[PDB]
């Protein structure tokens, strides 16, 4: 049915404006983790972001009306080191898959919008990934294990991808001499 | 001072969660105007929305707490075709500078946080030349003029560049044979 005048279409105003500055925050983030010497983070933050956006234009476009007001608490900034801003983005990401939409999507279904109950479903289990993957970066940080593993395995430059064996990442790529910054575990996905 | 408990802190993060869903609106329009043979607009949109992401930096680094609570009513979406988007942006546009950052600038001041005052002003001035190019663009739309001029020009194919002198954008570009969509007034600002 119509979507005016519902706690469901201000759910997901709220959805969208939280989403919305996500991929702002994940974005500076990026850029700091880039200015912190983890290119690889610094790219995940980039990618996060992006799907923050996407996540945020599929709840706009069930929007249909003009001005509506919000309540609601935000995270007031703060863009620091790059482990503390791994874990403040789990801990957001982290709210919104455990609190957030599982009630959004509860009163979508009480109000009789099955199908954004679903959406709202279903982005959760995206949401409950990303706070995964920021948790083990959080960590390979703080154990030290970023650029270094126990055992010998290989590394991949992602500026040139010249591949590398060892327990370590090279202080810089021979091929194209940029630095240690620049390396990350080789996988294949396919 | 401190910036924590002061209605300073507390206009900072609405504008840095106003200009958050700016940036995704600008972004989905542009992707709309991209769709409706309209390049150059498409552009601007995403420009703009780049824009915002930096206004919205700026502010976001003032910010030093966690969690703030927020009350604030904005444009429950709506993508529409592109002369409505442009329409409904210089508006957005227009409560930016005559309403919201001008109070924003004022209490800051009261409140003694004049380099804050000073950067909401600042803001302001880019917001007000995003609304006229917005408004120029709506109107050489539904004058037609978007392609078309009454006296001869010189138009740029922003795809490879080749200038093409007429009173109207070629059908297609002779030198990439992209469409008339790619072509803009041929402009010089050095
Ligand atoms: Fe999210
Ligand atoms: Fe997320
Ligand atoms: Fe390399
Ligand atoms: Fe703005
Ligand atoms: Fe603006
Ligand atoms: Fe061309």
């Amino acid at each position: 049915k119509s979507l005016k005048g519902s706690r469901t279409e201000k759910n997901i105003l709220t959805a969208f404006a939280g989403e919305s500055q996500a991929r702002n925050r994940y974005n500076y983030f990026g850029g700091q983790a880039k200015k912190d010497g983890f290119v690889q983070i610094s790219d995940i933050f980039a990618e996060t972001a992006d799907q923050e956006r996407e996540h945020a234009k599929r709840l706009f476009k069930f929007l249909e009306g003009g001005d509506l007001e919000i309540v609601a608490a935000f995270p007031a900034g703060i863009i620091a080191d790059t482990h503390a801003n791994l874990i403040a983005s789990a801990a957001g990401e982290h709210h919104e898959y455990t609190e957030m939409y599982p009630s959004f999507a509860r009163i979508a279904r009480e109000e009789g919008y099955e199908e954004i109950a679903r959406v709202f479903a279903s982005i959760a289990v995206a949401e409950e990934f990303h706070e995964k993957r920021f948790l083990d970066f959080a960590r390979n940080i703080k154990e030290g294990r970023v650029f270094l593993r126990e055992q010998a395995t290989k590394w991949r430059c992602r500026n040139c991808g010249y591949v590398h064996e060892g327990t370590g990442a090279p202080e810089l790529c021979p091929a194209c001499a940029h630095p240690k910054a620049h390396f990350e575990l080789l996988g294949i996905n396919w």
